[PDB]
């Protein structure tokens, strides 16, 4: 199974910048969502979950086909809550019907990171919608109740190595866990709609207490009112992961650089880009455009 990127016919950088801008303007407008967090975090999570179904062994799943639009995937228990992100993107898709679903969902994540003052994330177009029978079965996204060995093995299916895993997990500074979605509750830190290295600082510097929450699941809770999943906490239990956590806690610029690379890789897994495809796009923020 090969998925070759195919640019939406007649479209170029400036067209995709317009889609970026529409997402970014709506992010600005819809500032009350989830008790004033806004939609940035859920859009990042959506971009990751539509990509994280990939299996490197047979090229099933991945962002290419836009299959989250089909009920089997939309209704995956692992995706509970992401319907909010999908609904946010609906008016964007109506305004720009020419964009593919996978391009829209992945671009939502890029837009969110940049508009939350994160690093620039280069982004490539050309994902092509595939039919309902190409939708991956549920169960390919990761469990949260597990240890470092589970995390390492899981992410190897996505061709991610230790540095990429630790960098990607820094997105857990964003947003919050919701008991009704996942059986976990609380934020990872204070600045949960601005992209920073706070996840790593909090892992290292907070006083964490293992507790069983109201859904009967174990999570690590700090005196400051933050939480970590068991899979998050595993990053300071495993010696190799811990070394990288320290690096990113000490150097936000390095975290930004590594996150940008890993997130682009995640969003592009499974896609073959022809050697004459456009170079990756770097979208201007609204601020950079005076909008
Ligand atoms: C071992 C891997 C991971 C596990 C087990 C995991 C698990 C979870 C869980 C249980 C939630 C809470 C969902 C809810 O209750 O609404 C969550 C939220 C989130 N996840 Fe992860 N995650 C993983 C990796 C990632 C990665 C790689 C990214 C992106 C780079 C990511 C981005 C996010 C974001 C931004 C949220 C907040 C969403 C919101 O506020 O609505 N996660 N994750
Ligand atoms: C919001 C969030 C998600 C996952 N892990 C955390 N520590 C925080």
């Amino acid at each position: 199974l090969v998925h070759v990127a195919s640019v939406e016919k007649g479209r170029s950088y400036e067209d995709f910048q317009k889609v970026y801008n529409a997402i970014a303007l709506k992010l600005r407008e819809d500032d009350e969502y989830d008790n004033y967090i806004g939609y940035g975090p859920v859009l990042v999570r959506l971009a990751w979950h539509i990509s994280g179904t990939w299996d490197k062994h047979d090229n099933t799943g991945g962002s290419y086909g836009g299959t989250y639009r089909f009920k089997k995937e939309f209704n995956d228990p692992s995706n509970a809550g992401l319907q909010n992100g999908f609904k946010f993107l609906e008016p964007i898709h109506k305004e720009f019907p020419w964009i593919s679903s996978g391009d829209l969902f992945s671009l939502g994540g890029v837009t969110a990171v940049q508009e939350m003052q994160g690093p620039k994330i280069p982004w490539r177009c050309g994902r092509v919608d595939t039919p309902e029978d190409t939708t991956p079965d549920n169960g390919r996204l990761p469990d949260a109740d597990k240890d470092a060995g589970y995390v390492r093995t899981f992410f190897q299916r996505l061709n991610m190595n230790d540095r990429e895993v630790v960098a990607l997990m820094g997105a857990h500074a964003l947003g919050k866990t919701h008991l009704k979605n996942s059986g976990y509750e609380g934020p990872g830190g204070a600045a949960n709609n601005v992209f920073t290295n706070e996840f790593y600082l909090n892992l290292l510097n907070e006083d964490w207490k293992l507790e069983k929450n109201d859904a009967n699941n174990e999570q690590w809770d700090s005196k400051s009112g933050y939480m970590m999943l068991p899979t998050d906490y595993s990053l300071i239990q495993d010696p190799k992961y811990l070394s990288i956590v320290k690096e990113y806690a000490n150097d936000q610029d390095k975290f930004f650089k590594d996150f940008s690379k890993a997130f682009e890789k995640l969003l592009e897994n499974g896609i073959t880009f022809p050697k004459d495809a456009p170079s990756p796009f770097i979208f201007k923020t609204l601020e950079e455009q005076g909008l």
